[PDB]
Formats: structure tokens, sequence, C-alpha cells
């Protein structure tokens, strides 16, 4: 059949204005930042204490809602530089037998450095993007909560991934990097989705990616990465705008905008990648330039701006239930 094209036709149900407001305003910064970012903020490369106090709090995160979130874990062994290692996913899925997907994702692990006095908590990257997907679920669990509802409706929901071993340990390689990330598509490439199918795995299934790394700093700015989700990058952009109109943004002006008309000259590697080579469409939301504080001990709780954060939340919220039609 059909279905796999219907992402091609998809349309947002775009809200009105005294929607926006209820979303804003639905969405706490102090709460993500207490509850869902500062457990995060902790050394957790692969194997360490912290990459199971993660996982372990990303669990019970989701698992106190209300919304009816299926959670697996795809844990598997890779040698690295290091040795071999166990690396696991954390798959968490609403609707795990609808055909379709809008799926959220970062990466979970931080980066492997000696210490300097100092340990590398990577805060942008990726904790933040970790804790706004946390926040998402939680500001919009009553919404989204509705969709366990079945009918009149695309057979379409939402899956967030939070990926392991994302980090190179030693110098970035295609043999050191995305381990979580190569490791998920090829599972996905090789499984029928739904069951039973003939043809169609659950990389059909993927409406598309919508991977976040490296949020956090101020003024950051987001190329349209991609012709083939240029339609959801000016989503977007116009979510932005509007929200901004509205009043309904802290400290952000129109020149300082985050989400950028122009493309950008190279390529990227991220845990997009195993995903973007097999045809699935990405909607990258990485900044360029990076952060400053890019892979330094400098990239912590103290460097991130607030009010970034929140407006991002409050943007990507606003795209998340126009995509569901919530
Ligand atoms: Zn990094």
């Amino acid at each position: 059949s059909a279905w796999p094209e219907e992402k091609n036709y998809h349309q947002p149900a775009i809200l009105n204005s005294s929607a926006l407001r209820q979303i804003a305003e639905g969405t706490s910064i102090s709460e993500m930042w207490q509850n869902d970012l500062q457990p995060l903020l902790i050394e957790r490369y692969p194997g360490s204490p912290g990459s199971y106090a993660a996982r372990q709090h990303i669990m019970q995160r989701i698992q106190r809602l209300q919304a009816d979130w299926v959670l697996e874990i795809d844990t598997f062994l890779s040698q690295t530089p290091e040795g071999e290692r166990s690396f696991s996913n954390i798959i968490s899925t609403l609707n795990p037998t609808a055909k379709r997907h809008l799926v959220l994702a970062c990466h979970y692990d931080s980066k492997y450095f000696s210490h300097w006095n100092r340990v590398f908590v990577g805060a942008t990257d990726s904790a933040v993007p970790c804790a706004m997907m946390l926040e998402l679920a939680r500001a919009l669990d009553k919404k989204l909560l509705s969709l366990k509802t079945v009918s009149s409706k695309p057979d379409l929901s939402l899956q967030l991934i939070f990926f392991d071993g994302e980090e190179a340990f030693l110098h970035w390689s295609p043999q050191d990097s995305l381990y979580g990330s190569r490791h998920l598509a090829a599972k996905m490439a090789s499984t029928p989705h739904p069951p039973g199918a003939r043809g169609t795995s659950q990389l059909h299934g993927m409406d598309l990616l919508v991977l976040l790394d490296l949020i956090g700093a101020p003024n950051p700015t987001f190329p349209n990465f991609f012709p083939n989700s240029a339609r959801w990058f000016e989503r977007l952009q116009a979510i932005e705008h509007e929200l901004h109109e509205l009043g309904l943004l802290k400290d952000h002006s129109l020149e300082g905008r985050y989400f950028q008309n122009y493309s950008y000259g190279g390529v990227i590697q991220d845990d997009h990648i195993p995903f973007l080579r097999r045809g699935v469409p990405v909607l990258h939301l990485i900044p360029s330039p990076f952060p400053e504080v890019w892979h330094t001990m400098d990239d912590n709780e103290e460097n991130l701006d607030e009010s970034t954060i929140d407006n991002l939340n409050k943007i990507l919220q606003v795209f998340v239930l126009e995509y569901l039609h919530l």
C-alpha cells in the first residue's frame, strides 16, 4: 500500500493564538531544570555509574507520566578503542503498533575526558536536549494521553530515542562514533513494521527524525540543512515568529532569531547519519556554529541560557502538537 508515502503529504494542524498561549504557559523551565536536567549533569560515558543513573533517571521520569509510554532498552555489546563495552539506547514509544511515528531524539552519553580539577558533563551535549525531551513529555502529557484513544486520525504517534554511545572514545571515526545510532538504525531496517508486513520496515515507519544536539548556549543559529525536511524547518521558523509576535518568548528579538533561511556547506556527522543514509527524513536541530564551550569543561550548567532553552521548549512543543494534530 502507499502508507509509507503518507509522510510526504502530511500537514500540520496549526494552533491558534489562545492555544499557543496555552502551550507557552504549560511548560516550566525551572521545573525542567531541577527535575529533568540537573540529575543528568554528571559524567555518563558508557559503563560509568552515571550511564546507569542517567538511564534510570530517564526511565523513571517517563514512567511517572499518564500517557501510555512503552519503554524498551536496546542494549548490545561493541568493540571500542578501550575494549568491549555495553551500550543501551532508550526508546520510549506511544502506540507501538501505529505504522507511523514522529521521532524525537538526542544522545544521553557524555564524552570521555580525563579530569583536569574538572569533569566533562556535556550540558549542551546533550544533557539539555535530554531534558527538553522529558519536559516535552511532561508538559504535553494530557494531550498525548488522548492518543491512547483509538479512531478519524492518521495512524500516527510519537517516539522518543535517547541514543547511547554517540561520542567517540578517542579520535572520531566511522567505527568510533555513533555506536548506539548505527546499531539501532540497522535493527530497525531489518525489522518488519507493522508486524507481519511484507516489504516495510520500522524505518518506513519513521515519518521524520527530529534530532536535538548541542542545545543550551545563548543565541544559537540553526541552518536549514536538508531540502527534504525544509518545509518542516520552515514551520519552526513560523512558530518562532508567531510566539515572538504574541509576546510569548523571553529575551528574544527578530534580529536574534534561532531558525535561519540559509543552509550549511559541509556534512555534520551525528546520530542521524545511519538513518539519513537509509532514506529517513531528518530535521537536525544542531546549531552552526557549535556552542563556544563545545567539547570543553566549560560546557556546563553555568554557561547554559535559561530563556533560550525555555523559548526552544515552547517552539518544539508547538511543533510536535501541530504534527500530531493535537
Ligand atoms: Zn559532543
